[PDB]
DNA sequence: AAAAAGACTGAAAAAT
DNA sequence: AAAAATCAAAGTCTTTTT
């Protein structure tokens, strides 16, 4: 269960669509051409982006082509079927100059909307779960608009629709006031699930995928999983020592499974590489993983550099962001990679015998609540721990401390790092946590910042 | 088993 | 005074359906 009493107001739609101005005109070869409504606030779409690398995509510019036409009258799509010889330029021209606008403006323009803003916040930006009144980290439903998928994307571009009161299903208690819709809609639905902690959701209409209205980092639904994740991540650290004799054990094993797996859990924990969940291909930018390496990745090097025994990683993780490095790893280990890659293509498997699913399921088998991430959480804790022990000069000036802080910060983000652990560092020497922390980090961190001593280790 | 369904960081805008 | 400086896709992991 998650909460007891949960009250909030629903979902702030999207504004309403407003016409270009008449002066305001799109060109078809050369040609004016008045815009059917839809096909205009589609147009609208691309010609805001046309700044915009996006816009020199091809996969983008074909899926955008496409799905602007799928909302065209009959004729329209009997005479726009060249994307090249449609002029955006115009729209372009309006969109800019609506955005110097707003730049341009009196700072009596300024306050009254800042006020009209602080007005919806104040309204639809809380709810009252079980006691108290909290924060919605985000009460706006996403605008229509194109896709900015990242990588190579196969659907960035892709029209992402207008969602209405009808495709809604609100959450709350029981006992609630349900929040009525707008008037002359009705939600999707409305549930009393206090097993989940949402309270707001819909299905995203470019990957099927359901997407939600949840609550402020500083909320107490929210603040209790941080606290218990790094709890998971300390108690990791207990176990880390007879997890890293068992899989260095598994390293010669007559089960190239258990091998795999266990190599795999080396490099997570070693390197902190990602889990590597299968992503759908031809759905999806490919991207990869731990678990979902392939042999292509993977470059040995029996001697390099100077160096013995390098695994040369190259591959795109998280967000297309590239990973490479060179890694002298242990002679079995280095091996075992050659067993894996033996009689095998490139665009295949490296761990084809492994899954998260399957590493999880073992991880779990050493410790409850053991997951891969949690390598990742403890790896980077335990190294701010120590480096800011290590670094920390006894006899500091509280700025150039604060540069320890992110000198040992260097060789280690908010989310990896137990908080408490800072906020130890920082009483011990006296430095203001106002110091580090911003307001929101405090608000957010509030639970570190009163439940731990200068006497905290992770 | 495994798919499908469900529930939880980048980058752009805003804050002399 | 003005200008220059400092939200939502994409993963993981769990639960349900097949």
């Amino acid at each position: 269960i998650k909460w007891k009493f949960l009250e909030h107001k629903g979902p702030v739609f999207a504004p309403p669509y407003e016409p270009l101005p008449e002066n305001v005109k799109f060109y078809y070869d050369g040609k004016v051409m008045k815009l059917s409504p839809k096909a205009e606030e589609v147009a609208t779409f691309f010609a805001k982006m046309l700044d915009h690398e996006y816009t020199t995509k091809e996969i983008f510019r074909k899926n955008f082509f496409k799905d602007w036409r799928k909302e065209m009258t009959n004729e329209e799509k009997n005479i726009i079927t060249n994307l090249s010889k449609c002029d955006f330029t115009q729209m372009s021209q309006y969109f800019k100059a609506q955005t110097e606008a707003r730049k341009q403006m009196s700072k009596e323009e300024k306050l009254k909307i800042k006020e009209e803003n602080e007005k919806l916040l104040k309204e639809y930006g809380f709810c009252i779960m079980d006691n108290h009144k909290e924060r919605i980290a985000n009460f706006k439903i996403e605008p229509p608009g194109l896709f900015r998928g990242r990588g190579n994307h196969p659907k960035m571009g892709m029209l992402k629709r207008r969602i209405m009161p009808e495709d809604i299903i609100i959450n709350c208690s029981k006992d609630a006031k349900v929040p009525s819709p707008p008037p002359g809609h009705k939600w999707k639905e409305v549930r009393h699930d206090n097993k989940v902690t949402w309270l707001v959701s819909w299905t995203e209409n470019i990957q099927g995928s359901i997407k939600y209205i949840m609550l402020n980092p500083s909320s107490r639904i929210k603040g209790e999983k941080d606290w218990q994740k790094y709890e998971t991540a300390r108690r990791l650290k207990k176990c880390v020592d007879k997890i890293r004799n068992q899989y260095r054990e598994d390293w010669k094993s007559k089960e190239m499974k258990v091998r795999q797996r266990a190599v795999a859990l080396y490099f997570i924990d070693k390197l902190a590489l990602r889990a590597g969940n299968e992503k759908e291909e031809g759905e999806t930018a490919d991207t990869v993983g731990c678990c979902s390496l392939r042999v292509e990745h993977i470059n040995l090097h029996p001697e390099l550099d100077g160096q013995e025994y390098v695994v040369e990683f190259d591959f795109l993780g998280k967000d297309s962001i590239r990973y490479y490095n060179k890694v002298p790893v242990e002679k079995r280990v280095f091996k075992n990679l050659q067993l894996f890659m033996e009689n095998k293509q490139p665009e295949d498997d490296l761990f084809d015998r492994l899954n998260t699913g399957i590493l999880n399921k073992h991880l779990q088998d050493l410790m409850e609540g053991l997951t891969a991430k949690v390598f990742r959480t403890y790896n980077a804790s335990i190294t701010l721990q120590q480096q800011l022990k290590e670094l920390t000069a006894p006899d500091e000036n509280i700025p150039a401390k604060i540069l320890s802080y992110n000198r040992a910060n260097r060789a280690v983000k908010l989310n990896y790092l137990d908080p408490r652990i800072t906020v130890a560092w920082c009483k011990k020497w006296g430095v203001p946590i106002e110091k580090i922390y911003n307001k929101t980090q405090r608000e957010k961190f509030a639970w570190a910042i009163d439940m731990a001593d200068e006497d905290y280790e992770f």
